């Protein structure tokens, strides 16, 4: 996972910007981004705790473009160990979250993994 100074050093994408390549070809985009970390800024529109498999639970955080420059939403999957970050977000509030691209299947939009709320 990237630490604070590595995070401050990354470019901030809008949701529209990060999703643009996936809109063109998600197979290609998923392959180009595989394993990479992105820092995406947007408005949180849903936060939800979910029942996991094998005793676990996790959270899905959904984000829309800050200026509605796309209607597509980006989701992030936070494990139970990062409930502090999830509990500090707010629906309707702008946030910036760093997350990792894992393989995108059965979908055209990635669900960012191992996320970290920046601000």
């Amino acid at each position: 996972q990237p630490g604070d100074d590595a995070v401050a050093s990354m470019q901030t994408y809008s949701v529209a910007q990060f999703l643009q390549p996936f809109t063109l070809n998600p197979a290609k985009a998923s392959s180009d981004y595989l394993g990479k970390w992105v820092k995406v800024r947007g408005v949180i529109v849903d936060i939800r705790r979910k029942s996991g498999i094998a005793g676990s639970y996790y959270f899905i955080v959904t984000m829309r473009d800050e200026q509605n420059k796309t209607d597509k939403r980006l989701t992030f999957n936070f494990g139970s160990h990062n409930s502090a970050d999830v509990e500090a977000l707010s629906n309707g509030s702008v946030a910036t979250i760093v997350g990792q691209v894992h393989q995108v299947q059965d979908s055209t939009i990635p669900t960012l993994q191992n996320p970290k709320v920046v601000k």
